[PDB]
C-alpha cells in the first residue's frame, strides 16, 4: 500500500514537471521559488496592480540580480517595458514594495530615479534590465509574480 | 517512508497551489470547483462549442450568480461579450444546457429572451453580466468551462 | 496516517487533471505522453529553436501520423504554417532531428522536399498537415513539444 501510493506520487511528480514547462512557455519565467508571468498587454499602474492582486499575486518585484534578469527576459521577449510593483507615492524619494518595506535591491539606470516633472512615482524596467521611475498613469507591460 | 512521502505530497501541494494561480492569470477564473477560461478571441456559436468540447470541456454554463459573476469578470477584462452554452434550438422558448436539462439559473436583461427577428437561439453575456438571446451566427468571445 | 495521504493524492490527481485541460486550451495539444504548445507568434528557425530549447523542450517533432494530426490541429486553429525541428543542414537531402537521428516518419506534400532555390533546409507543416522544406530564414509559427 505504502508502495502503491509511491507509484502515484512518482507519476504526479513527472506529470507536474512536464506541465510546469508547458505553462511557462512562452509568457513565464521561473527563478528560485518565484514565478513571473506577463499578461501580454499593457495597462496603467493602478490597473496593472489590481490585476495581479486579484490573481492572487502582485506586480513584478525583483529582489536580486537573478530575479531581475529573469524578469528582463520577459521584457525583451515582448519588447515592451514593464511596471514593477514599487513606488515612492507615500514618501517622495523613498521607493517601497507594496508591504511598505524598503528596497533590498535596485537596478536604476544612470541618473534615476529623477522624479521628472515632479510626477514620477512608479517604476519601469527596460529591455536592458535597468530601472527608471515613470508616471504611474503611463501604460506598460503587465507582469505579475507568484 | 511515510515521513519522506509526506514531504513529497506536501511539495506537490505547495507547487501546484502556486501554478494554479499562474495558470489562471490572466485568462482564467476559478469559482467553486469550476474553472472558466477564455480563448481570447471570438467565434460563431458552432465553432466555439466545438473548440470547448474538443478541449475536454464545454461552453461557459453559469449555474449560479457566483459563477455568473466569475464569468462576467473575464468578459469585462476582455471587453467582449461571450457565448454561453445554452440554446433553445430544440424547442423555441425553452433554453437548455448541452445535456438537455432546463436552466437552474438565468440573468436575462429585461425583456429577454425575445427571439428577435424570430432567429435568436443562442445566448450572450454582457460586460454588465446580463444575458441576451442572440443569433448563433454572430461572433462572440469564446469562454469554456472545465 | 496512510489513508490520510492516499486521500490527498487522489484529490491532487483530480485537481491536476482539471488544470491540465485548462492549460492546453487553446494553445496546446496532447498526444500520447507528448504535448505541443504554440507561442502564438512567428519567428525564424534559429530563434524559434532557441525559444523551445530554453523552455526545456524542442521544436515540434511529429514522429507518427497521430502526432502529426495533433500538431495539425494547432496549425489549423492558428491558421499559420509552423516550423518543425528537422533540418538537412548537415547533409543536403537527409533530414534529421536535433539529435542527428534520421526521420522515422514524414508527410511531405507532393513534390517535396525540393530544396527550391538551392537553399531550403528547414521544414514547415501546413494547415493541411503536409510538410514542405523551406528556407530557415523565413518566419513561421513557433510550436514546441514537451
Ligand atoms: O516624462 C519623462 C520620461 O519620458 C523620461 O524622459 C527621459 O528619458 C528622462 O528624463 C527620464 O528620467 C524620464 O522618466
Ligand atoms: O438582432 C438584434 C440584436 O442586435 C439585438 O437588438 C436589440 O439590442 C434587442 O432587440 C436585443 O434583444 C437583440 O438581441
Ligand atoms: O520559397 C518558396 C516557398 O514559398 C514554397 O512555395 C510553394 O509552396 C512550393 O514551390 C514550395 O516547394 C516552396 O518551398
Ligand atoms: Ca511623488
Ligand atoms: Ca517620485
Ligand atoms: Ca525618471
Ligand atoms: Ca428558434
Ligand atoms: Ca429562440
Ligand atoms: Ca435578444
Ligand atoms: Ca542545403
Ligand atoms: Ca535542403
Ligand atoms: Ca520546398
Amino acid at each position: 500500500q505504502v508502495e502503491a501510493l509511491q507509484g502515484q506520487v512518482q507519476h504526479l511528480q513527472a506529470a507536474f514537471s512536464q506541465y510546469k514547462k508547458v505553462e511557462l512557455f512562452p509568457n513565464g519565467q521561473s527563478v528560485g521559488e518565484k514565478i513571473f508571468k506577463t499578461a501580454g498587454f499593457v495597462k496603467p499602474f493602478t490597473e496593472a496592480q489590481l490585476l495581479c492582486t486579484q490573481a492572487g499575486g502582485q506586480l513584478a518585484s525583483p529582489r536580486s540580480a537573478a530575479e531581475n534578469a529573469a524578469l528582463q527576459q520577459l521584457v525583451v521577449a515582448k519588447n515592451e517595458a514593464a511596471f514593477l510593483s514599487m513606488t515612492d507615492s507615500k514618501t517622495e524619494g523613498k521607493f517601497t514594495y507594496p508591504t511598505g518595506e524598503s528596497l533590498v535591491y535596485s537596478n536604476w539606470a544612470p541618473g534615476e530615479p529623477n522624479d521628472d516633472g515632479g510626477s514620477e512615482d512608479c517604476v519601469e524596467i527596460f529591455t536592458n534590465g535597468k530601472w527608471n521611475d515613470r508616471a504611474c498613469g503611463e501604460k506598460r507591460l503587465v507582469v505579475c509574480e507568484f
